């Protein structure tokens, strides 16, 4: 649905404090999770993940049971954040990381509440298990780089 899997992605600006940026995702990222068409059968709406390094991150669907929706790789306080992402190409599930690949995210405050973060991708095709589809539901309207819609919804 989206651009080709583009290699390193870009950094957007947004208005939100740092805390929040980290805050957010632990908050309840089902604020903005849906955009208004989902290729999952349900729509995400519960989430809960322990954040840590090699930790377990599964979503609750309004009828389906808890699914991997990806994994972690370290929490470093405000300044630095990266997650690694464990998700089957068939929405299923993936027990063990064969081929999954890892994010880098910064998160640094920007001016006044605004802080801006730069996102990059790299090697996500390494997995060629299909996790290219759980993208493009994840890729909602007016696709680009996933501080696109992050930026748009907060």
């Amino acid at each position: 649905m989206p651009e080709e899997i583009p290699d390193v992605r870009k950094s957007v600006v947004v208005a939100a404090s740092v805390e929040h940026c980290f805050e957010v995702f632990t908050s309840r990222p089902a604020d903005w999770w849906p955009p208004s068409h989902v290729l999952v059968k349900k729509e995400r709406a519960g989430l809960a993940f322990e954040p840590f390094v090699g930790g377990r991150y599964y979503e609750w669907d309004i009828d389906g049971t808890e699914i991997v929706w990806g994994r972690i790789l370290e929490w470093d306080p405000p300044h630095r954040l990266a997650m690694t992402w464990r998700i089957d190409g068939h929405w299923q599930s993936v027990p063990d990381d064969d081929r999954a690949s890892e994010i880098e995210v910064d998160f640094v405050p920007n001016g006044s509440g605004g802080t801006r973060v730069e996102l990059a991708h790299v090697k996500l095709h390494r997995h060629g298990d299909g996790a290219w589809n759980i993208h493009k539901a994840l890729d909602g309207p007016s696709p680009g780089e996933t501080l696109a819609r992050f930026a748009n919804v907060i």
